[PDB]
């Protein structure tokens, strides 16, 4: 009746199958606050889980912690409980020249370099988003006056190796990652993050309906450090498109 | 002024065309130019058929693939070659789903990767995805057109029969990595097989190339796994008509 | 009974046991006509179909198509018509110094560099034709005057970066393919084409009889480029030969 | 002198500490570091909560480092930079061997590879095996508080659900891979279940670094009976006790 | 210069550039004696090394031991040494219900089951025999009045689980190797043994002409057990072919 | 009453032994069995020579293995069959570190799985671990000889040449997968380099069988490839004193 980790109940949730999703417990609250009667439900471990009120209808917001198995648990639990739609808003890196720090990214499909899809299809089976929300996430996006990218990003399972970094304790990286943003930018891939690969193909794979939205924080090409105001005004304008594009999926 | 390798036609044949419909089938290609202006048939050798017509004063070119990915990379590398960009796969699909009806319209969101082609361009972990814009006019021709309309994942297979879990054959064998993978992918929500879509996605989508596929219902395999004859014309006019509408939707 | 790609019936073989599989449509008529009796059987797609009689024997010569995926299709509808033994004849790129164009073929191993014939047998599963139709393969090479050469050849699903060219599109090959030309010559390997992976492992493991035999129409290491009458005496040598093994296989 | 991008603290804030205990769940930070002298809170964010105290006058951290390989690599690398070289996992664990109780210890002395992060260190081949010193030194502990212990393989997954092959469950089904898993590693005699020690393991153990994983059993999947709420109590702060004592024993 | 593992030098070989490798030591005086002045020339582990004499030309006799990885060390030796022809004598267990104890059968190409042939070439690549000793190897076979099969055989790493056998201290075989003796069956495979891949994959690769022919000691399909007589006089025919074969090669 | 296949034993003819010391080369068995008291000769066949012993009272085998996990994989069964529960190898080894000198000793606490036969027991995944009990006793008896011991992961390839980058040999080639692997492993801090103890300790770890391995250093590849056998006699007395020592403590 209440699950194992979110420490909920479906009456908990009043009826609400659209949740979203961010990784930082801390931006819960700030998501939440977007929409009417905001009430914290419970928080465990890096599950933060507050319910609202969009347009009439009950919406969920539960953070995932960092990386695809913390979110596998989170997406799960949330389904049991009757949710079906799931938005996620995040941070990214770019990796293309022409992604500028404040502008917003909708994944089109992501490169699975996570280990948790496989839980869920083989690596064969593509990690990409449904389609209404991908198209209510632009939406929203190009509405709020961003600069919007569609198109794949890396979904690395570290911070570290798989997003190519040297500037670590041992400084190696393991062959398979060795050259690979090079790779990937080469391929046209958008960005780096860590939860999108996870997140898409088990909600391909199991009858839900997810997407991912984020706003660039840092490019991996421009080695410069973007102005303070525009890193907060970015914060604030990703998480009002993602209460945006929820609003779309509710019709 | 050279020809290109395989398809045998040049930059001029094309006429300034920057966007290709590629049916699978050779004898779609002047049913297809002909829903235009100004049908020119430019070559054909091999499963290569290339016509150019002109849609709202702009040329298109359309080539045909022949079945798989392999065939599918060599027209597609040779278009790009001459200035093509913008890629609108047209074809037939079995469906997985019980609810998906012959007649109905499929129109990929991301595909399975059961070939081997596009290991050639992306390794395994990057997705087989067609391009927004693209699959958003494909949705949208389809939709406009009046047809069933279905979005989603499609399982693109190297094979016909054992890769398709059809067990109507020669041997009756289906090796052990595909006994039991049509009800897992029907489990998994996969709309449809097809047999171009994961090489084409994938090579587009490594290479800065436009393309997504649209596809129409020529069997239900949860009945049989041998298309009925009568069905296929009426199935492929709605098809082609889609195609040439998603193509409209996409010039300029 | 009808197949539904081929377009022929098993009555319409007149009881053939054995088909010639050229790639290209076009070749179709040009093999047939060095055999008895040949007439038009069916087109539809990339498959041309013909029967002829040799030596009193019905046989069939269709078309394939490039690549194992087309391939597979039409040596399936054949096998569910009867056919046992299917001869392929083609065109090759040899990548080592001694072969020169002109030269014959005949395979005795590929390195699968396909996906179909995973669709057949898993990768440990060696692609090797029927020793009898190699056999047949090489007498007739030589019978023809013509210098065979047997050994290995490197099957690929893409004529460009599988094969480890360059002057493309994008310019690039990704990963797996960079350097694998020379890994193929310092390996012994002969030639590239792109559709013997499919062909021999799908018929070494279905009770069926294959063999391929090609002519060299470029090397891969050589400037020099061939003449036209070079390469229209290979063209016409290597049909003669497929249907002389062809002969041999009949008795 | 930096402050790491994740944990938000400095080389100087560790007073010299080269030892980290790392529970996932930040809440058993603050109670491992109470065992010890002088705790001193330096930092929460995200998973991530960190203290210092001092075991026999020697500087330790306490570092939480979330659930799953992904946020754990993050905290060790970080830790790591920092100066520490030496991590004792505590943590809990779901037992699947009918002779292992709950409340019984379990020293892992190698884990399945069912994550992704490992794979960022070291390819598949490579063991996810715990530092030699670290093992013994945990055995040792684990046995002195009058424990049964058990020492063996774990299998690591990056999925609570279907990677330790649950079915009660949204969708109720399980990937092919995972099918029958639980029932192989049964009888390849693997006691246990959890979720970050093949990624610790195996980065520790190719990078360098000093690392292990106790657990306390709290509970069997094979066994019906339900554990107390004294019995789970009582083996919680066993586990804390227990790692605290190895961290004694690994000091120089 | 002395081999580490053979304990020859070039010198002791008298100009041999063909080696006959059967597996157990105890066979190799058995086949140096059916050729002209046998002389032993060291043993070391599992690698027992004599020469011999075959139309005047001299030959190697070296046991390889059990497995890829012993036979490995033997041929790279041999090759440093000088040997370039390598001709595999040993027994075989049958997987089809028509082949019977007594029999012959010569490799066309191996299931790579073992671990050493990637050593060498990625498992795309074929183990596949030299065409001219597989053809020596079937005619000297044929011409001793063995019923003889040209086909592929599962070249294993373990005679117990990767041969599907089940009478053994677990009684449990592995998911890979579950229902995979049927699958082979059913693939038209005829034979286990355990070292043929890695030799033909190593030689394949490494400009070294190799082939396999054994004789078939049991047949995992039959219940009667081979009696004494015919096991006796399948050993000996086998060791008289691989000498018939190495004489073919010669000249 | 059975006879094994390939070792020509029965279970009568071990008296009770449950512990077996596994050297490579036949040659080393009877040396190894004179070390304990009683030794006698039970059979020879191809690479398997066994010989049986006492030791403090207690029945031992002794039985070689030949090179490689194949040949090996079959006398642990065989053994196992006929009541063998722990397994002790003694064996030769290079070293991949600049530190370790000719006649230490390494007891390997991983290995990494560049074998085939490892994968007839357990998927890749599965750690290549040895039972905690013998690596502690070789350890100790390691230590207790008057060794320099080193404890770490082995790398354990099915090739004596490629796959342990060697390039003095025939063709000089090393196959891409190999290419740069020695000095991937040295980095990653893998200390030796054998060809066994990832098919012996999978094979265990996943069948309820105790195994370990302790190896004497015969080269140091910072110097060289070719090791030669006069190296070999030193290093070889104090390895099979050493492992009669550790089977001493895993009978007590
Ligand atoms: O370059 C970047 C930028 C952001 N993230 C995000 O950073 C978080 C960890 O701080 C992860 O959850 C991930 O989604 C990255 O991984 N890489
Ligand atoms: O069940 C079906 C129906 C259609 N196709 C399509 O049929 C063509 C061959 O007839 C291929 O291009 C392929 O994409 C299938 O693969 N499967
Ligand atoms: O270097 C060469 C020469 C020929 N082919 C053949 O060329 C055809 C495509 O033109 C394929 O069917 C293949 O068999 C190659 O692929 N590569
Ligand atoms: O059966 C069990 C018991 C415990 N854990 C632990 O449970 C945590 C999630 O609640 C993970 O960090 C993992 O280490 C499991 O995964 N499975
Ligand atoms: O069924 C059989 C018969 C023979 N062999 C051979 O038996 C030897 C081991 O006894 C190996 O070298 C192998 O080639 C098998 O592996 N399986
Ligand atoms: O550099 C070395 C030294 C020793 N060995 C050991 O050498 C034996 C073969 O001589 C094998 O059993 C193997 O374990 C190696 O593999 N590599
Ligand atoms: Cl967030
Ligand atoms: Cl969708
Ligand atoms: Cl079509
Ligand atoms: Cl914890
Ligand atoms: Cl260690
Ligand atoms: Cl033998
Ligand atoms: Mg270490
Ligand atoms: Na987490
Ligand atoms: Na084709
Ligand atoms: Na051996």
């Amino acid at each position: 009746k209440t699950v194992f980790h979110l420490g909920v109940t479906e009456a908990d949730l009043n009826g609400a199958t659209l949740a979203i999703i961010p990784g930082d417990p801390a931006r819960v609250q700030k998501i939440a606050e977007l929409m009417d009667n905001p009430v914290f439900l419970a928080s465990h471990r890096e599950y933060t889980v507050y319910r609202a009120e969009l347009d009439g209808q009950s919406v969920v917001v539960c953070s995932t912690g960092i990386g695809g198995p913390s979110t596998s648990i989170a997406v799960e639990e949330l389904a049991q409980l009757g949710v079906r739609t799931f938005l996620r808003v995040g941070t990214t890196g770019a990796i293309q020249p022409h992604v500028n720090v404040g502008d917003m990214i909708v994944t089109t499909g992501s490169v699975r370099l996570d280990g948790a899809s496989l839980h869920f299809a083989p690596m064969e089976f593509p990690a990409v988003p449904d389609f209404d929300v991908a198209t209510a996430m632009k939406a929203a996006a190009q509405e709020s006056g961003a600069t919007v990218h569609m198109g794949v990003t890396a979904s690395s399972d570290t911070f570290y190796p798989g997003q190519e970094r040297y500037d670590t304790f041992t400084g190696r990286v393991v062959r398979r990652f060795q050259g690979s943003m090079k790779e990937w930018q080469d391929m046209g891939v958008l960005n780096f993050e860590m939860e999108s690969a996870t997140l898409l193909t088990m909600c391909a794979s199991s009858g839900l309906k997810a997407g991912c939205v984020a706003g660039v924080i840092i490019n991996r090409t421009q080695k410069e450090i973007p102005d303070h105001a525009t890193l907060k005004e970015t914060e604030a304008r990703s998480i009002k498109v993602v209460v945006e594009a929820a609003r779309k999926m509710l019709k």
